[PDB]
């Protein structure tokens, strides 16, 4: 028995095991485009993924991760509202059971079909485990997915999902270039947030891109065939693994564009 996205262990139940769920800087949040403030001080994002080394793709039960080698500054994120170098460690998605829902962040209450999260940690802290204990430990790039034209760079991920259908399954996933998942523009909003899953730690500096990237209905359909359960257990489709928007409270969302 543990947390999940069901009716008896869903987001509304998390606070019982993780009190920080009712914290002051929880994520996700609704981005009100007319309240976000343009900040001329914000610098352009610097994404250097040319030397990225993907290693494996694993079904964690609540989502699947595509892990990268973070033993050196191979794939890093710099600039923007960040101070220092952040290394990419893994990326994952959250999606819905229908095309009208699935994203965690919303824009003027608009929900997208899915949301991609590219997780990076601040190298000044040594390792990921130490970074999550700091207020500026992580820097997560969020990208919205809308249903429309297929995204070529995502097909490689889609085709291997059959091999990691159930919880605990993993597969080698080398030579995947994350640059194929980025939109044309890097304009973004940013705000201080948390992880969206337990342990819900408030160590994130969120960088949500304005431009969504289009994927086909066929591609998203395959995400919906994954299982929350482990092999040999009752089947429960991995869908709607998103947390609803939380109170913004004492925070301001800044935009890199006007
Ligand atoms: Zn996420």
């Amino acid at each position: 028995h543990h947390w999940g996205y069901g009716k008896h262990n869903g987001p509304e139940h998390w606070h019982k095991d993780f009190p920080i769920a009712k914290g002051e800087r929880q994520s996700p949040v609704d981005i009100d485009t007319h309240t976000a403030k343009y900040d001329p001080s914000l610098k352009p994002l610097s994404v250097s993924y040319d030397q990225a080394t993907s290693l494996r793709i694993l079904n964690l039960g609540h989502a699947f991760n595509v892990e990268f080698d973070d033993s050196q500054d191979k794939a890093v994120l710099k600039g923007g509202p960040l101070d220092g170098t952040y290394r990419l460690i893994q990326f994952h998605f959250h999606w819905g059971s229908l095309d009208g829902q699935g994203s965690e962040h919303t824009v003027d209450k608009k929900k997208y079909a899915a949301e991609l999260h590219l997780v990076h940690w601040n190298t000044k802290y040594g390792d990921f485990g130490k970074a999550v204990q700091q207020p500026d430990g992580l820097a997560v790039l969020g990208i919205f997915l809308k249903v429309g034209s297929a995204k070529p760079g995502l097909q490689k991920v889609v085709d291997v999902l059959d091999s990691i259908k159930t919880k605990g399954k993993s597969a080698d996933f080398t030579n995947f270039d994350p640059r194929g998942l980025l939109p044309e523009s890097l304009d973004y909003w940013t705000y201080p947030g948390s992880l969206t899953t337990p342990p819900l730690l408030e160590c994130v500096t969120w960088i949500v891109l304005k431009e969504p990237i289009s994927v086909s209905s066929e591609q998203v359909l395959k995400f919906r065939k994954l299982n929350f359960n482990g092999e040999g257990e009752p089947e429960e489709l991995m869908v709607d693994n998103w947390r609803p928007a939380q109170p913004l409270k004492n925070r301001q969302i800044k935009a890199s564009f006007k």
